[PDB]
């Protein structure tokens, strides 16, 4: 034989039999990067001297979670006693090790339970947050300077975000920003005094006799939001005689008039910082540009340099207003905005000018600006072949916008259609990561001649292992609806036969700016279901999905739980009318927003779906957080949008669940989508006499990511789908 | 046609009761509200069905005063725990036929009670006691110390309500209403259980419910006892409450007040229990005239202890005093370990037993000048039967069974309700046939008339294939252990049936009896042809202390092993499919079901645990410590650690498990199933779950009740391969 008889099993997925190798590096200069044990690989010639041996901290006495080398390379920060908080936040102990002296600093140690630590961009200055206050060390072995004195647990946050800013605004815990040379330290201060608390039980180890009540300031749609203030402190004029003096930069008048957010901080030069503010009604944002005044020691934002971004069709930006990329003199910047036709492109702005000029055009979008030099701007887009699920690196000549070159398109067009990039400190070198459709590929390049210097990781060991496995394939394509293309992907079982009828699982996100149809290679639950169980797993980007323009993306504005829900149902009708789908066995499942859509679909009375699984779903928008929800829904008030808030709950559709088989799953310590939401679904299903299947995960959060819990839920979901589809 | 799930869920086939409230020695009330005579059976209407048409509120319950002059109307009923609730109250003048509108009982009243004679009234509001001499006059504030969740005057806290008094009230009027005795509970340092309450879909942020609840080994509430004279209440000076302190033998450590019983007008008896519940003391306290105080002579103390276990069935039994209050009868276990009636003299340590045998007195029912009446399981040596007996006080040898022979075939489980001076009594037969309610004259013990025969139901059941009950015993180690089986209709001995073991198995439980039930087991047997069995093993009650105390300090051992062995015996009976045996239980039954499934015996295919205890340190102090002692290194910590469901997680790989729990369960906290599920996830065991949002220990909402039973039926049918 020698024919492939093996499949990709559930155990393979759960035990990581088939492992994807990565190549993670960190640029130390414009020609040097670190890699792990710790080598400073010289990018240029390939010669790599060793930086730090793996044996150096064996006598440490603690397990080291992470490390951080100072920009000057004189010190290393050692992160241990890591305790996870939310998606980005955590607490840890830190020790500092002098690299030139070969020993641990024992004097003036960074305290236990530190919330965040950061080196300056140059030298070895240190900023850290402890007990909600900011501290600064000029030298690692010296006493730290206390910058703030107002830090209060759950009320006042200095240099760190609160729950909502962490999850929905900055996608980070830190709210500290060093100036390019480390002279100034800018920070946000959040105030949660009147923000209501979400409360839930945490059960802990079985030795805890009485459960704990976790309490977190968490604004639900329409509730009192946190307020924010912004400050800048000169670290070079710190004295141990007097308290440090932080200079406030106030929000523009058009923002102070109501509730607003700080949605972006970007340093332009040593003495110029740009701020973006956003109204609570997220259709209007203002960029301030503020210069430092030397005679005063203060900061001033000229109303002439003030820039406005707004939308008449929806909210501003994909999830927030995009960040500027300033020129060296800080007199201009490049920024992604939506053009006249609704497509996101790079606009070039003069600092003193209202009007910008677009440097890219077309019926495609710029994903992000990655680097800019004197001569070139580097950006990722989905232009190539008009595939919105594809990603490539481009280079545009600043003096001639007609001179655009694709740097990644043709490198290896068959295995590589989804690229990300990592540039050196001044874009002289870059690493490219290809994520699919073939096996991930990591390569190094010099930008001068754009030539490939070397293959970093080609995943040949995994290619060897797969050679014998009956792996699934992927079909990426579109369907025309109301004269508009809508993309879908299908994970197709091996030896796929168009004449046969397969059961179908619709895998759904479908939230605003979602994309579930792409060229990325994945080893996941869907791989197992196709490979081993012979199930087609499909996904569909309908109205509301991103990277295709505002016409598609803004279609669900103020109307969550409508078109995106309706387009998933229609997708299933399209797939079955392709001819290879058994439409007695069509299922749907999703996590989070996908959980919400799955539930709305199962409660729609369409009659298309036999069964479905919702994991940690939203059940009604008033339960979810203000920043995300109000972005798309506005306020749940009679004068705003209360009617639709009330018309788009899962609960009100409970009666219709008599037609389907339903599995409802939620972790009890979910701080993001509160257990409350599934608790209300179940209570509504019980109230109408609908039988369903449920599963709670004790102390699990939104990711249900514990090793044991992760394995349990996928095993449980697998049983459910196999029985729904009558698979032995 | 068969008895279906819907039949059970929608109570298609209803059992009639006959509920009466005695008013005198020959007059009682029955529901219109009629005043039936125990002589002639005639009745003149007391309150017409539509007397309160123009009331404006929905009346939940009524209560006539002992003199019959005023009726108390209860509305705005809001349930709290098992017995506790809050309500609004109005008083109706029956003479004037109008509602009282001056000095009304406040909204959110916790407890109200008439005095035993006349029309005096005591109530509890915001944890304080108030007294109304006349319904229309202002009330006197008795206590000023009441405080939400902290100080309880005249009402119980969580643990006393659930585990000690089986009641919310802690008020005790003297026989003629002169004195009002009460208890004060102090929960200051008792730790709080906290859990989420999700409420209506309209609630944006869940509520955190916080209840003082002592888990095993935690700080317990403290108790004080007071008596106040209601005849000398003044609206000028504050009321003076006389404290009666617990005896010196109780004050030495943590203790409980476990019984309050008035002997006469000026004599009260109180029983106290140590936190280590194998030692209790009864105090007899007399009102002193020249001092206005209460004295409890140390010589009048009566100790009740146990060397093999705890004291009483769940608590020390209540005394029944002779009219002069110089003697009393109470149930205690004899030297052989069987519970019998002992006769005590107030001034003497030694009692004499008036009953003997290898069977038990269940309760003393009435005491007269010439006869003591009691209920027991003596008839035919059947621990699961119940009959009423009369003992001649002048000759203990002269014992008459009043109920044994009235209808031996349909009636084997009686309860009774005697008139005020015991001249008449209602008999309540609960099985094995349809319930029967009859009235009797105790002067000659002749039957007056049938009150309710359930013929309406009998004619209904004629057309349905109904299951039968086998009640019998097996021998284990030369000891009889009783079991019952609900057998499918047209039961065939040659066929192999699936079997479901229905479990309680807690200390002093009894699941094998002569009671007729229409329940879930009825549908399973009638429609699904499943045998539903129950077994009373070691630890079970009403069979003496040798069996009941078998599990002392050793919860989760013998009672668990005996359910497994019982199923092994049912397998050897020949009509059981050994490939289709399942087990289920609620509460303690959930604990035992889980313990059995985690035993790795290989006997059971599948099971269901509803609101199970998972480990004893999570459950309340009074119940748990009674059997387990304290979870400390110097006491019983090792067995607490050994008797968890969690430690058996790995053995659940052999079985199919359904775990169900209500999220607002104040009794067995959701915590308990949360720890089970986590342990099963940690060893990679697949199982089924169901939470019930906002449901408590009963899971008793109309919709949730229907939902849980439907869900369980599908699970059992799937386990048994039933289409
Ligand atoms: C199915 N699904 C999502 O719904 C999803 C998601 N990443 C996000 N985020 C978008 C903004 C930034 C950060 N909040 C993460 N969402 C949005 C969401 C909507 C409703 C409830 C919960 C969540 C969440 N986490 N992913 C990866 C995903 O698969
Ligand atoms: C299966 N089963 C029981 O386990 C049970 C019960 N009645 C009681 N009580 C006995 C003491 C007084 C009062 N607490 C009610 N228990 C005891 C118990 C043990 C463990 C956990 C919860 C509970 C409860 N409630 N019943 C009727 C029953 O069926
Ligand atoms: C955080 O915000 C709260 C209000 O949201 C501030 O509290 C107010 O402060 C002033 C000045 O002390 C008081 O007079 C007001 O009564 C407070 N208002 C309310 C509604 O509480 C608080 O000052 C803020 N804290 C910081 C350090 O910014
Ligand atoms: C209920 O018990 C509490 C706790 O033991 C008593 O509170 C103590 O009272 C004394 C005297 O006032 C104080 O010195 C202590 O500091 C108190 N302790 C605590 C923890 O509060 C309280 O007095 C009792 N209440 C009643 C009505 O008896
Ligand atoms: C009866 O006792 C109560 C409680 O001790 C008295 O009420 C308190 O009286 C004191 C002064 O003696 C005040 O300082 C408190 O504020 C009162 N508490 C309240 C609001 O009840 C009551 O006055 C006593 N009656 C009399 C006059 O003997
Ligand atoms: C790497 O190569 C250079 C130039 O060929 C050589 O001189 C040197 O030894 C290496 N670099 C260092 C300093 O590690
Ligand atoms: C952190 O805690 C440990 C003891 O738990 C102690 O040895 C150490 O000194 C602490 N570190 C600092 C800097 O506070
Ligand atoms: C700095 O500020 C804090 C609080 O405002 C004050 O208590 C402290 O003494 C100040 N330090 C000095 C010495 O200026
Ligand atoms: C960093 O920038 C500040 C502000 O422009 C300047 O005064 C300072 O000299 C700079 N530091 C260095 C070392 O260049
Ligand atoms: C029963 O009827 C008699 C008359 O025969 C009457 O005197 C008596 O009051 C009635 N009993 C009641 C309480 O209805
Ligand atoms: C009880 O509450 C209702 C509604 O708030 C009120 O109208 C009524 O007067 C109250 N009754 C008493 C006796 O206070
Ligand atoms: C009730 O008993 C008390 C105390 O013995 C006595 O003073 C009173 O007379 C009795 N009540 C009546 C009038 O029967
Ligand atoms: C009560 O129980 C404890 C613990 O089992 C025991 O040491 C003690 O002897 C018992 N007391 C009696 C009265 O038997």
């Amino acid at each position: 034989h020698h024919h492939s008889r093996k499949t990709y099993t559930l155990t393979d997925y759960l035990k990581n039999t088939y492992r994807l190798k990565l190549y993670s590096l960190r640029w130390i200069s414009d020609h040097e990067y670190l890699y792990k044990n710790i080598l400073v690989f010289n990018a240029e010639y390939g010669n790599s001297s060793v930086f730090l041996e793996n044996s150096t901290f064996d006598e440490f006495g603690h397990s080291i979670n992470d490390y951080s080398i100072s920009p000057d390379g004189q010190f290393i920060l050692l992160e241990y006693n890591y305790v996870k908080q939310w998606r980005h936040s955590y607490t840890a102990s830190y020790d500092i090790y002098d690299l030139n002296k070969r020993q641990l600093i024992t004097e003036e140690r960074i305290p236990n339970n530190t919330q965040w630590v950061t080196w300056s961009p140059v030298g070895h200055k240190l900023a850290y947050v402890w007990n909600n206050d900011i501290y600064v060390k000029i030298e690692p072995n010296l006493p730290s300077y206390r910058i703030t004195w107002t830090g209060k647990e759950d009320i006042i946050y200095n240099g760190i975000t609160d729950w909502v800013y962490e999850e929905e605004v900055f996608s980070a815990y830190s709210a500290l920003w060093w100036s390019p040379n480390g002279t100034f330290l800018a920070y946000a201060q959040f105030n949660d005094t009147e923000v209501p608390l979400i409360e839930y039980s945490f059960y802990s180890d079985e030795s805890l006799q009485y459960p704990k009540t976790v309490r977190v300031p968490y604004p639900k749609a329409g509730a009192v939001n946190p307020t924010v203030k912004f400050f800048v402190v000169n670290t070079d004029s710190l004295s141990s005689v007097t308290n440090a003096t932080s200079i406030q930069i106030t929000a523009p008048a058009s923002m102070l008039i109501g509730d607003h957010y700080l949605c972006d901080v970007t340093w332009a030069t040593q003495e110029r910082i740009s701020l973006q503010w956003l109204r609570r009604i997220q259709n209007y944002s203002v960029m301030d540009i503020c210069d430092y005044d030397e005679s005063s020691g203060r900061w001033n934002c000229l109303v002439a340099r003030q820039h406005i971004e707004m939308s008449t069709t929806g909210w501003v930006g994909r999830f927030r207003p995009s960040e500027p990329h300033f020129t060296l003199d800080g007199n201009s910047f490049y920024k992604i905005i939506s053009n006249e036709e609704g497509y996101r492109h790079i606009c070039y702005f003069q600092i003193d000018k209202k009007d910008c000029t677009f440097i890219t055009k077309g019926t495609w979008e710029v994903i992000g600006i990655e680097a800019l030099t004197s001569d070139y701007l580097y950006y990722i887009s989905n232009e190539y072949k008009g595939m919105p699920g594809g990603r490539n690196l481009y280079k545009i000549q600043l003096s001639d916008y007609t001179k655009v070159t694709c740097l990644s398109c043709e490198l290896n067009p068959e295995r590589c259609q989804y690229y990300s990039v990592s540039f050196s400190k001044e874009a002289k070198y870059y690493q490219l990561r290809c994520s699919g459709p073939g096996l991930p590929l990591y390569t190094l390049h010099s930008s001068v001649n754009d030539k490939g210097l070397r293959v970093l990781e080609d995943n040949s060991a995994l290619d060897k292992m797969l050679q014998n496995v009956q792996m699934p394939s992927k079909k990426l394509d579109f369907i025309i609806l109301n004269e508009t293309k809508f993309w879908y992907q299908m994970i197709l079982p091996p030896h796929f036969d168009k004449s046969k009828k397969y059961p179908l699982l619709l895998d759904v996100y479908a939230g605003p700016c979602s994309q579930k149809a792409d060229t990325v290679f994945r080893l996941n639950w869907a791989t197992y279901l196709a490979s081993t169980e012979n199930i087609i797993v499909a996904s569909f980007d309908g109205r509301g999905s991103g990277y295709q323009g505002d016409k598609i993306m803004h279609a669900i504005n103020r109307r969550l739980g409508t078109f995106e829900v309706e387009d998933q149902i229609e997708a299933a009708r399209q797939f079955s009318k392709m001819g290879f789908v058994d439409n007695k066995r069509i299922a749907i499942w999703g996590w989070s927003y996908g959980g919400y859509v799955t539930s709305m679909v199962l409660g729609s009375g369409s009659g298309v779906f036999k069964c479905g699984i919702a994991v940690a779903p939203v059940s009604r928008w008033e339960y979810y957080d203000s920043v995300y929800t109000e972005r798309y829904m506005g306020l749940p008030t009679p004068e705003d949008n209360l009617d639709h808030y009330r018309n788009s709950t899962v609960m009100s559709r409970a009666e219709n669940f008599k037609q389907v088989e339903y599995l409802l799953i939620h972790g009890t310590a979910d701080d993001n989508v509160h257990f409350q939401q599934s608790a209300q679904i179940s209570k509504a299903l019980v109230d109408v006499g609908v039988d369903f299947q449920a599963m709670w995960y004790t102390d699990e959060d939104h990711g249900i990511a514990s090793s044991t819990a992760h394995q349990h839920i996928y095993t449980h979901m697998s049983h459910f789908i196999k029985q729904c589809f009558s698979l032995p």
